[PDB]
């Protein structure tokens, strides 16, 4: 697939606003992941034990997590579709370490777009969704490809 540069221009424009709060994001995002699919909790064996949702906004080993997923994810999106560099690192321990099917990135992405949504309606009409879907798309579509090269596709 490939972004026209206005699609592009959409997504940059409200990624430049989760930007000035990546921690407060980063913690929205995971734990709507981590409610609206509980399985995916057991892949952290580090915050697997949180019960509630309290828990989860007041561990600070999940606003780092966070906020590590939404650096890389971050620079692989400035890219605009030329990330094969960046994405050979993460295919590789998505695959091979950590052992995150395809799915979980789905579900990831539908986590991402509901905080977007609910944290910035005005930046985040149909059009503006609509880009941030196709650029996470395309993502899902290049990690799994890598995986299948590197003996996964999970
Ligand atoms: C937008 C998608 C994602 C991005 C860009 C991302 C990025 C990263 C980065 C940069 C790291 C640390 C370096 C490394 O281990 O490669 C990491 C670690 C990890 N990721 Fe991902 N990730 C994403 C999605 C997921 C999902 C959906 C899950 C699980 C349901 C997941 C589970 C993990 C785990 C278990 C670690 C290691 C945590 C630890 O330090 O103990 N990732 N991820």
């Amino acid at each position: 697939m490939v972004l026209s540069e206005g699609e592009w221009q959409l997504v940059l424009h409200v990624w430049a606003k989760v930007e000035a709060d990546v921690a407060g994001h980063g913690q929205d995002i995971l734990i709507r992941l981590f409610k609206s699919h509980p399985e995916t909790l057991e892949k952290f064996d580090r915050v697997k034990h949180l019960k509630t949702e309290a828990e989860m906004k007041a561990s600070e080993d999940l606003k780092k997590h966070g906020v590590t997923v939404l650096t890389a994810l971050g620079a692989i999106l400035k890219k605009k579709g030329h990330h094969e560099a960046e994405l050979k690192p993460l295919a590789q321990s998505h695959a091979t370490k950590h052992k995150i099917p395809i799915k979980y990135l789905e579900f990831i992405s539908e986590a991402i777009i509901h905080v977007l949504h609910s944290r910035h309606p005005g930046n985040f009409g149909a059009d503006a969704q609509g880009a941030m879907n196709k650029a996470l798309e395309l993502f899902r579509k290049d990690i799994a490809a890598k995986y299948k090269e590197l003996g996964y596709q999970g």
